């Protein structure tokens, strides 16, 4: 993680989804994996208290520590979420708050997709943790995070680690990017409310008349670099303007579509260390369906992962290994 | 169309590829075209005149009209190009100059791609044109046009029909939009210099350390609206600062992905008139394969038509049909 | 008032000061006002009480209700203050919280210029008062204000009084202005740390060269517009580059030419009502000198009070009128 | 001269004023200068060709060289006119053209202003002269100029001495800055036409309202930066929504502000070389009373002369100095 991109929409069709684009420096050891019931989930990497998980989820994870570590993905009752990069806000505590468990940065979503329902059983869920300053081994140290679900009823709720302790929204706007804080882009969003579809009128200059060059007049203002605020606005307003999805096909195109004007080429954002930072995969979760997709940087294909065709009660972990070949359909030889 | 985005790149492996996107308000009858060689092409649609094409060609067009209208392509001999708007600059003469022919501006690109093989051949073809203010009826009147041509060596010019006469820039940095003119936007870029893939560094104010939000941070004053201004400067720093295509799969794929920064979804861009402004679809093709790509608004996955595959000499345009539906790959029962 | 922009500096000689645009829609009655110690300030207008004040102060400010009203000023022990607009988030009560006396929101700065001298002192003041929901006779409305205070060691605080509760900043960068909080803008700074005096270096796209148009290009991104954010932006960055004053003559000149980058013609900014706000005066002050000077939309010319000057124990307030009147200087007969 | 920005306005009064900041690295030996009629000017520094001018005029320059050189100036029947920098645009002649006369760049105010009393008679007089490479000034290479002129009738034109050869836009807007040249600045106006004082209507979020900050938010998109371009949208914009003048001190004020809005504080611009980049001065001048008016960097108190006040045939330049020092008006002791 050095950047996410997130937002959900609800479609005439009842239906919730959910998406993100994950930007990085390589792709590690990722897949799309399915967490059956009853596998049980580690709270921490140097303890071994298992929590067991009721739930069975689908998500984009690694399955390079104990247990597995999901990015985002959805669970058998409809509850979605993600982790994204928070840098320079993420505050964990050396110890557990009195009556708490503590819990590695790197497994809430595992946890939370693993027992939760509604964003209030998430708040009450976090509630009885703390979140802990302890390394991990994929990265090495303890990542600056933060958390978004929605659940079946399309409330989102943000969950953020702040120096002060953990601040929580409920009933967001379904946006959510990285650093700042969730409190700081919506107020952002305030100075943008000038960006629309529609172009301003002609005007006039003494005798000379003025006009726009074609289209897309209506959202000058809006910023086009890659940082989160900038990728907040964006998401954010393509987010209210671009037409509501009839199904849950056109809710993952469109998803696609708007996560796409924050979609990151190789080579046009360099980290301090010359680390080219880049759009890895970006996915999408419907809570109705509970079929998870996704598309990668070598591939827009998208594909389909259906969480309910498993069998829920499986002794082990099923994946699905990412194909990162350009997959062309040939119209004629 | 009402807008579009595009460029061409040249992969490490001496390809060169041109992309477009194509925007626009609803979509009439598109779907991807082979012209096969000695079909015919008519020049004005209320002249009976039809020029034989040497070439083959294969891209996106329309086949409502007399002759297959062509909206960008390459030729059996790697010359590609496109249409592409020009609001409120394009002009027209009613009538030809003295010795030369009329051309209706929907025809440029099939006759070019079907006559021509390098850039020098596309400017003198066209000083043997004079483009008329001839309307058609997928429209009702000459849409305000300029073009754009990049030939198998990896030279693009662009060609204007201003208010002066037809302006050509020859040797361009292989990006166009659409109005205003090309002198305008590559004197534009000069404003953009500092926006870079590299970060700023840390200052302080006063007892106060700043530091970036994230990544990024290098990129501050680009625009992300969707003008052709803002369009220009998008796709062309992002040709700059993307990593070289190592061959033709990646040059596809290179070429969306920079191409995406200036994809429009349905609602975000209305014209005047309230009619939704949004990419239709995107396209590639490479001069030295002449295969032609393209995915849709509603299809993310790329299909392929490879020109030299058919039969050059078939009696008959052959066509593909788009495909309107999300392929997804179903990776368990879904 | 409707908007406002502010700083402090410190020179090279040790002195502090602190300047002001008051932007609003209509001139009202106002004078530059020197209270005397012992005048005594009402602490609401519908109520009977007066805190005896100890200390002498100068600024610009209001005689017409029962007290005087000062928008900004600086004290005879060197504490610098002004009330801004914070619209959208200035929350009062009712009635006071337990052990607290309610003071109107216009009268803060009266009553802090007149019993205070460090920024500590105006925090542990503030603790026994609780801002109230009180109006006035000449707006109609209790105004959504924040406050921001400079003491003679140039140590600078916020406060705002929050939904949630009073908010205190202690030891900020000395720049605020209107919405939102001090801690919004603070961290949207870091957005803006790329705006620097330095030209970016020259690139190249293909053969092509491209070099700024001309100086000026360090600071792409910062934004031009009157918005209390984007004006935040361009008084925080210019008090960054602009050159330390050696004296207090040359802080004013700085101050004012900082303060330029968010004056408002008349004309420009328009509100919902179709009214005309813009800058109608600029003041600064000094913690050491204890000079106040201010210049206005019709006068350019700086005019200069001296609170020191004057008998600070009067009876009487001591006002001065506004010269509106552009005060030019004719070198010849003009 | 390193940059300047300027602007011509008309009065309900029905006078013509004209302005300019002049921005540069340090002060130089600059005075407000007024030429009598039949003082003589060269049009060459390597020549001792002089040319008698008719007219009478003031404006700020320098005495350094042969001949007064004018950086902007309005001469006794009501012409105005300036010299503005216009890097990597500028292009002179070796040779003059068959039938013309060398006028070295740093002398057109001066000649012009000497010599005319049209936009007209502007255009006509440059005809019969070509811009010529002449090295010195003993600043040396002659500077990348272009050139704005305004009649008592409130015409404008600018002149732009082009590789292609001289440009001349007539019925311009009375706006102009630095490069790049007049008809793309006039072409960047359109890109910003949704740029005005009118704040925008609040939206909705689903639930969120927003509405803006404070007063201003019309404005968005206009990029606040010193870069000739940004100048250029500044002074243009803020020309068109200044309430218009009623009378001629109304319009020397509005100048100014509106000036006000591209005013270079010393140290937030430096050079390539890391020299200052600053507004040193800015003046008006009225076509009408034939007054200049200027302030400095060090002194916002607007002084003016007069020139119809001087003896018109004097022998002599007659000269005011700067007052670099606030002249700050003290109430009480």
């Amino acid at each position: 993680m050095l950047g996410s991109s997130s937002l959900s929409i609800r479609t005439t069709d009842d239906k919730s989804l959910f998406a993100r684009t994950m930007d990085f420096t390589m792709e590690p050891d990722s897949k799309v994996i399915i967490v059956p019931r009853n596998y049980g989930i580690r709270l921490l990497e140097k303890e071994n208290v298992v929590i067991n998980n009721s739930y069975a989820f689908v998500g984009m994870g690694s399955t390079d520590i104990t247990s597995p570590v999901l990015y985002d993905g959805v669970n058998e009752k409809g509850l979605m979420g993600a982790m994204l990069y928070y840098a320079t806000f993420a505050t964990y505590a050396d110890e557990p708050k009195k009556g708490t468990r503590g819990i590695n940065p790197v497994y809430v979503i595992s946890q939370v997709l693993g027992n939760c329902v509604t964003v209030d059983d998430v708040i009450e869920k976090l509630t009885s943790y703390t979140l802990l300053n302890e390394a991990n081994i994929i990265l090495g140290f303890a990542p600056p995070l933060h958390y978004t679900f929605t659940d079946a009823s399309g409330e989102s709720i943000v969950i953020e680690p702040d120096k002060t302790g953990i601040t929580i929204h409920r009933k967001t706007i379904g946006v959510m990017t990285n650093s700042p804080g969730y409190e700081w882009h919506q107020t952002n969003l305030r100075a943008y409310i000038g960006v629309t579809p529609n172009p301003p009128q002609d005007i006039m200059m003494g005798d000379l008349d003025l006009t726009p060059f074609g289209q897309g007049a209506g959202g000058l203002g809006l910023p086009g670099d890659f940082t989160p605020s900038a990728r907040f606005l964006r998401v954010a307003y393509w987010k209210k303007y671009t037409e509501k999805a009839k199904n849950e096909t056109e809710g993952v195109t469109n998803l696609f579509h708007i996560l796409s004007s924050v979609n990151i080429p190789k080579g046009v954002v360099l980290t301090n260390e010359g680390k080219t930072d880049y759009t890895i995969y970006t996915s999408a979760m419907c809570a109705q369906s509970k079929n998870y997709y996704f598309k990668l940087y070598d591939n827009s294909r998208i594909s389909a992962v259906s969480l309910m065709a498993e069998n829920l009660n499986s002794q082990d972990l099923i994946t699905f290994e990412w194909d990162r070949k350009q997959d062309i359909k040939q119209l004629n030889q």
